[PDB]
């Protein structure tokens, strides 16, 4: 560790903790921007030479962790949770928790290439056509065949291939990580892993809190799934198609089947009144990534929030590049911790969606640009799901008949009964879709840390979760070779995703909180916060807090409330949870899948007729 970056000596009290951690921020924000910066040049350039420029910057960072986290047990281990200053507090807090610095070297190496293997073989992984040289990519190739296809077999060929390529080769990489992550944690005192990332929620019944708020969003799930297998039923058949039983995997619009607003056209209530997926319009309109990204950006400048900077435009990667270089197409939004760049890396698509994603990933930058003068070790959010409801939140006001008006992605104008259910629809294929994926991920992985779910039952305790929450069954047969929770970016990145979960219920308490902060009297959801500048200022307080407080109190000031509620979302989506009750009940829909063994049968000619 260069000298320079070494800790010093400091008292073993308060005050010597405070000048300790302003001496850790000078040092931290350096190891960190080089960090990031062997990142952003791997994600945006997969070379074997990159990836080892990116393992000794992680080496780098743990040998930094190491020092000054020992530092920090020498002289504050029995002081610090006494402090007076609590922002002082959860600096040193966060400083003396190791985690992969607890590793001996070898083993630090080992945990690095494993994650840099992980993410390599996710982000380049192809599916081959049986023309054995042409062969698709995740992004956008396989998206675009799961959003767009009708086909029963390319969509099975799309799922197979995809699941196959990704998620075998991982399994015996993920079981050594998840041994080593262990074993990191466990010298910060954590039983696991999984342990560890509950701890950042700072609450002792936050699984049974999870469950709970699940038990009432539960029935709204309940009620979509039948009433999409209704249509998907019209569309594929019985063959295909068990209204008692769980939905093919591969039939929803996504390769997760985790979000179905890319089948709304198959299950609009009333297709006569304006179209609401306007991504036909932004393809005639000549609609570019930097427009949506400039769009999505005027909306935060009409709150009095902050425009992107320079450095954001000239450093960022909004398109895919074209030099066929590999690069890591999952969009992320980047802090390289120097205060000055932010970044979002993004292989961005002209569609509806896509723009959601554009909101959802300058909601992390515009946090970064309001909390970038707090201590380093502050510069994350209220709690991680506070990160991931910024953008969406926007996005919920965007996304109204009455926005798309304005911006020029819907001529059209109407404000009556069917609308309003169209719309909620296409709202709740987008949200109350994904709250079973969202739960039952961690659900996995918690079970895969703990040691619940050993390697031989990784994928048998994945289906089991997805029949279970989701109501869905794979669309071929799987058996423990293959490792389907492999195949979704979250788990070889190894990103916690509770966060989504708790990001989907938040966002309509913030949603509501803003639009009575706007002025706004009319029913939630067509509340449009664009050019409130009191909401801006009211968001704004939020994201300029970082972590320096604790999250149910920022929720309180903000809110009203000091806990997640489903309320604000319930009533959101009110008016189509009673029509969607009524249509099953006048269809005669089964609620739910008894039928959980049926699977469907393979299409004749699969896949030998692919071509
Ligand atoms: C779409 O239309 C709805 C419904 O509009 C109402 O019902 C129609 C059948 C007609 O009779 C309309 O004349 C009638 O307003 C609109 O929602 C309604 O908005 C109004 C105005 O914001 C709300 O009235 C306010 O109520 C608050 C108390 O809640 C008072 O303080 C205000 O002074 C004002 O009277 C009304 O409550 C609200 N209705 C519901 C059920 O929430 C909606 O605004 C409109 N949307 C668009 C984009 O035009
Ligand atoms: C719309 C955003 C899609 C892209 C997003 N990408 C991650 C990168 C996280 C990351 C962390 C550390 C290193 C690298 C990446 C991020 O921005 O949170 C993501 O995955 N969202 C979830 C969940 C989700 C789905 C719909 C939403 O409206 C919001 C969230 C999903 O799509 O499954
Ligand atoms: C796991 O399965 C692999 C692929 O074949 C699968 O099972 C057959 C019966 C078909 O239903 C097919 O659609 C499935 O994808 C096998 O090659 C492999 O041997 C199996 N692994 C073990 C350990 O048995
Ligand atoms: C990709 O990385 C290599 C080093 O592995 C470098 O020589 C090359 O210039 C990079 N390409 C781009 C476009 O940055
Ligand atoms: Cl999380
Ligand atoms: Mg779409
Ligand atoms: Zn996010």
């Amino acid at each position: 560790l260069d000298p320079g970056l070494q800790p010093g000596q400091f008292s073993a009290d308060e005050a010597g903790a405070q000048l300790f951690a302003q001496s850790y921020q000078s040092s931290a924000e350096q190891v960190l921007f080089q960090s990031v910066a062997a990142s952003w040049a791997h994600d945006t350039n997969i070379t074997a030479e990159n990836a080892r420029r990116q393992e000794e910057a992680a080496l780098l960072s743990q040998e930094f962790a190491e020092a000054w986290g020992q530092k920090a047990k020498e002289l504050y281990e029995p002081i610090w949770q006494q402090f007076t200053d609590p922002q002082l507090r959860r600096i040193i807090g966060a400083v003396r928790t190791l985690g992969s610095a607890n590793l001996p070297l070898a083993k630090r190496q080992q945990y690095n290439a494993l994650l840099s293997q992980m993410s390599r073989i996710y982000s380049t992984a192809k599916v081959c056509l049986p023309k054995t040289a042409t062969c698709w990519s995740l992004d956008p190739d396989l998206t675009n065949i799961l959003a767009s296809s009708r086909s029963y077999a390319m969509l099975l060929f799309a799922w197979e291939g995809w699941h196959n390529a990704a998620g075998i080769p991982l399994k015996p990489l993920y079981e050594d990580f998840t041994a080593l992550s262990n074993e990191a944690y466990k010298q910060d005192g954590f039983t696991d892993t999984g342990a560890y990332w509950r701890s950042w929620y700072n609450s002792p019944t936050f699984e049974d809190d999870l469950e709970h708020l699940y038990q009432q969003l539960e029935p709204l799930y309940l009620n979509l799934h039948a009433f999409v297998r209704r249509a998907l039923h019209r569309r594929y058949g019985d063959r295909y198609i068990n209204l008692r039983g769980p939905i093919p995997a591969h039939l929803l619009g996504d390769m997760w089947a985790q979000s179905w607003e890319n089948i709304y056209d198959m299950v609009v209530p009333f297709p006569d009144k304006p179209n609401l997926d306007v991504t036909s319009t932004m393809l005639q309109q000549g609609w570019q990534a930097t427009h949506m990204f400039r769009v999505a950006e005027e909306f935060f400048t009409s709150l009095e929030l902050s425009p992107m900077p320079p450095e954001f435009w000239e450093g960022s990667m909004l398109e895919k590049p074209a030099d066929g270089r590999e690069v890591v197409c999952h969009a992320s939004a980047w802090d390289f911790y120097n205060r000055k760049d932010f970044r979002i890396k993004q292989c961005t698509r002209v569609t509806m969606d896509q723009l959601s994603t554009v909101h959802h990933e300058m909601g992390h930058i515009q946090y970064y640009l309001q909390y970038k003068d707090l201590p380093v070790s502050l510069r994350r959010g209220a709690n991680p799901g506070f990160h991931e409801a910024i953008g969406d939140v926007l996005a919920l006001s965007v996304s109204t008949p009455e926005h798309l008006h304005k911006i020029g992605l819907l001529d059209r104008v109407t404000n009556d009964t069917e609308s309003d259910i169209n719309y909620l629809l296409k709202m709740a294929l987008e949200k109350i879709a994904f709250l079973p994926f969202g739960y039952l991920v961690d659900q996995w992985r918690w079970g895969v840390f703990s040691g619940r779910t050993p390697p031989s039952r990784y994928n048998f305790d994945w289906w089991y979760l997805r029949t279970k929450y989701q109501g869905i069954c794979p669309p071929v047969t799987r058996n423990e070779t293959h490792f389907d929770a492999g195949a979704k970016f979250h788990v070889p990145n190894v990103t916690p995703y509770i966060r989504y979960f708790v990001s989907f219920v938040l966002q309509f308490q913030f949603h509501e909180a803003l639009c009575k902060e706007a002025g706004y009297e009319g029913p939630l959801h067509q509340c449009d916060i664009y050019r409130s500048t009191k909401a801006g200022a009211k968001l704004r307080k939020v994201l300029r807090a970082g972590s320096s407080r604790p999250w149910q109190e920022v929720l309180k000031d903000m809110v009203g409330l000091d806990a997640l509620d489903a309320q604000p979302l319930l009533k959101y989506f009110q008016l189509v949870t009673q029509w969607l009750q009524e249509q099953n009940q006048q269809n005669g829909e089964v609620l739910g899948w008894p039928e959980y063994q049926w699977h469907p049968p393979l299409p004749d000619n699969y896949p030998e007729g692919i071509d």
